[PDB]
């Protein structure tokens, strides 16, 4: 019964991420460990504002933001900012430095599609310290990748 | 918007299964390929009846059944039979040779818990020829396993 802002807040913190990807066509599989740092940003934060106008958007719509940093294979940091839909607290657009949807079950779904490339990710908490996510990648008329991630909260 | 019977019918067929499991506590991971054969059984089928009475159940409740066979590491075959809930076509009990729940999104959820061991699996179709499933295993007060499976329909 939580919304995006709640989901974003919950995600905040340091996590150990274990990723496994299945390459459908080649019946292969590659896995990789990684560290993740999710810090919730306030609508006031300059990073948020920058992204909004960047996407030609008004910061008055940004409900919150987040800075996701990783490390492990490659590494970096990106900022995400959700823009609400007409009178909605569950669906809208997600600005990346794509569309999102919060569901009754408390799981977030992200969808970004260009032309032949469709990407669908689903994130959810199995525990306040266990975030999981699945995803599929469709490309040139065929599914090409299916992935899973286990993220356990670190602490410190 | 499909129900169990529909989900069971859809699952029927031969599939190539790719499984990856993440062992949380030890930050490990093991993957394995496998073949799967799902044949839908009718309430009339003797295998179904046997299981019902076996679970001290009346075959008049069984909406359908299924024989799941696999191969690859270990191998075998088991039968599953869903028993409906009072005036319900989405939730109920699942007899294994545990509780189930069909959702609006068309994804099935299976839950079986003894005492300290909790098991939650979620199956769904990303395509009529792509069935996916995630799961978590809680044991002795701690999550111990998270898994993902990609199943692409074979044919023949």
């Amino acid at each position: 019964g939580m919304d995006i802002r709640d989901f974003f807040a919950q995600s905040a913190g340091r996590w150990f991420s274990q990723r496994t990807s299945h390459h459908l066509a080649f019946k292969q599989t590659e896995s990789g460990k990684s560290q993740l740092t999710i810090e919730l940003l306030s609508v006031d934060d300059p990073a948020v504002i920058a992204l909004c106008q960047q996407y030609d958007m008004d910061p008055a719509w940004a409900v919150c933001g987040a800075r996701v940093s990783w490390d492990g294979t490659h590494e970096g940091s990106t900022v995400l900012v959700p823009i609400m839909d007409q009178g909605s607290r569950m669906e809208g657009k997600l600005l990346r430095e794509g569309r999102f949807s919060m569901g009754s079950d408390g799981a977030l779904t992200l969808i970004t599609e260009y032309e032949t490339i469709y990407s669908e990710e689903r994130l959810w908490f199995a525990s306040p310290n266990l975030r999981l996510r699945t995803s599929i990648l469709k490309r040139f008329g065929g599914f090409s990748m299916a992935s899973f991630c286990s993220e356990i909260r670190l602490g410190v």
